């Protein structure tokens, strides 16, 4: 499995590894969906919170606290994006506090580095970039709007969704942590990563979720196209980017782009009945490997379930846990001893019978502590600077 | 306030400390009001949990994590009902090891901590009942037909889902061999045996279907002599009940009437639909107190009819209360944290960043086993 991990980083673009589905390709898979899943698990969306936006979790007590192993990877920064141009008002999380962290800014992910330990695990010193998503289905993939832009950023011919170009692009000199945009606060790191690590053999890999999957896209071939896995010494690295329930990112010019780059691999994994990766509707190109699941055949979940339910990356990888093939007499069988708990962290989905309660990822009376007087204050975050 | 401990708990039946609202009484309300919410926030709600139905808390840790002083009262009894009618109202497990299949806990005892006494004036024996959270599933069509009570009385007629509840036993049980209202009346009599030689009272403290239950468990109290000693004394039962539906029709008022050692407050919102149940042939009993929680300029308006009959929403709405007409306004004369009103529901406006449904534990009962499985271990190790 680390003898193999280019292998199951796609050097051969995953050829006879999806249908049937390999079995360490299956782990492969879950364990990059974990590490954007953890997007989810640290992001704080109450409004309420004076930290509205931003990550509850430090680096430091990161993989600890969203239930991972922080033996493997190490966390090393939080990159943080703003837009500029009329948004789904899901796309950034805005505090109603007066204190507020921030008015333009959320947590849009972060990056971490495999572990001495870890590096055995994995067969290369694996740097992870990890992109969040949303929740919210509903309340934008009818509604956003899907011009096509170029990119000069990124290409300096492709046209790319203008949406997800303002998020990845926007800088704001009069923001406190968007100075610079989404884009280099990310390649700085990955730049410093891949120097430090320039004498061992590394790897790239992004992970991304619905709408991450869509900025984890545009932003592996991002790093592709301009170099950025190429070390100060020669040696390139292998990108790839394994992304859940992903909408289309560029249009003809961008997948003919997305083709050139030799050392540029993703895997898409898609769900049977989510409507999110029909978008966008219309010109629009879907760009690397294809894995289909149907998460509908699994026995476990909740008959007949609604779209938000097909989209969520838990359901997803226990679709990917369980999946023998879409084909009508397919059936769905754990071939991983994955905990199907997981599937209920933040929505209800899993049938009565197996005892589980919903939306059940939670903090202590959501962030509420109780003082000395007696009375409550809602601290939801751990103590870290920005 | 513990030298007037007395009028505070209905010695003069109030009289003069409503309107305008004593702020001595003020409190006193709020932190019987405190004793009754720790029914809510130590009951497992959720179906998925072993122990739906059940408390959560152990007695010993029980006023430490429902959030109050635990160095003023203590737990002595839970104490558990079941029933043998159709009636939402008992909480069952979808476990299949579920503690129970029959009962669930419907309250809790305790009695005042030699600190406790100094500061309450006496020795005072509570008990609090159990209510729910839901409103509309019940108080449009549960059936209200009056019935005798010969366990309490021996001609009062009274609600009958509420007196099956109260009486109902079952050999075969686990935890109702015996009905939950000689549970009550066993502990009561063991504590009033126990402090004989002390000034002791007996507070009873209810709301929703609680304090119909404490309101019946109450005149059961003084009627039978329960709060008679060995030694020949009467100690005084207070009833503290909140958002209260009737319990009996003119003959259970009237045998009410002629119980002189017995008082109890009603705490009633404006709006609240629940007070007015049953429609007909009910009357009620004891002293009341007015209040619009609508007045709160802190209160998400204009609210629903969980809004108005939540038992937190209730407290708040006392803490600031300067009555219910038309130009009396609100204002906080006690400095209760208004973030409280949000434990079970969403009731705050937005301004005030305090998160709705607050009150749970961490990851809902999940916790991270060394495999990196997670299980439902949502309940203290105590033995029922």
């Amino acid at each position: 499995m680390a003898e193999k991990w280019e292998e199951l980083s796609g050097k051969n673009n995953w050829e006879g590894l999806l249908n049937p589905l390999d079995l360490d390709l299956r782990k492969y898979i879950i364990q990059y969906g974990e590490l954007a899943q953890a997007t989810y698990d640290t992001f704080i969306s109450e409004r309420a919170s004076k930290y509205a936006g931003a990550s509850r979790y430090s680096m430091e007590n990161f993989f600890t606290k969203v239930g991972l192993d922080p033996s493997k990877y190490h966390v090393t920064k939080f990159f943080y994006g703003t837009s500029s141009i009329p948004l789904p008002d899901a796309f950034m999380t805005r505090s109603l506090s007066r204190e507020a962290w921030s008015k333009e800014s959320n947590f849009m992910g972060w990056i971490a580095v495999a572990t001495d330990e870890g590096k055995v695990a994995l067969g290369r010193r694996d740097i992870v970039i990890n992109w969040r998503g949303t929740l919210q289905v509903l309340e934008w993939v009818n509604d956003l709007q899907f011009l096509l832009v170029p990119a000069p950023k990124v290409f300096g011919h492709p046209l790319v969704h203008h949406g997800f170009h303002n998020i990845y692009t926007t800088e704001n000199p009069r923001s406190q942590f968007n100075k610079t945009c989404v884009r280099d606060q990310v390649m700085e790191e990955v730049k410093r990563l891949v120097e430090e690590y320039k004498n061992e053999e590394v790897s790239i890999t992004v992970t991304g979720h619905s709408l991450g999957a869509s900025l984890a896209t545009l932003n592996a071939v991002d790093i592709a196209f301009n170099g950025i896995n190429k070390s100060s010494n020669g040696k390139e690295f292998p990108v790839t980017a394994f992304v859940f329930a992903s909408p289309k990112v560029g249009d003809l010019n961008f997948h003919k782009a997305f083709s050139k780059l030799k050392h540029l691999h993703i895997l898409r994994i898609h769900n049977l009945l989510d409507i999110v990766p029909k978008y966008p509707p219309v010109g629009y190109f879907d760009v690397g490997q294809e894995l289909m699941i149907d998460t509908t055949k699994s026995p476990y979940v909740k008959p007949p379930g609604e779209v938000v339910s097909w989209h969520l990356l838990e359901p997803y990888l226990h679709g990917i846990a369980g999946t023998q093939g879409i084909g009508m007499t397919a059936g769905f069988k754990l071939e991983v001893n994955r905990d199907i708990s997981l599937v209920n962290k933040q929505w209800m989905i899993l049938k009565d019978e197996y005892c589980i309660p919903p939306l059940w990822w939670s903090e202590k009376h959501k962030g509420m502590v109780q003082q000395q007087d007696g009375s409550w204050l809602l601290q939801d975050r751990d103590d870290y600077e920005f």
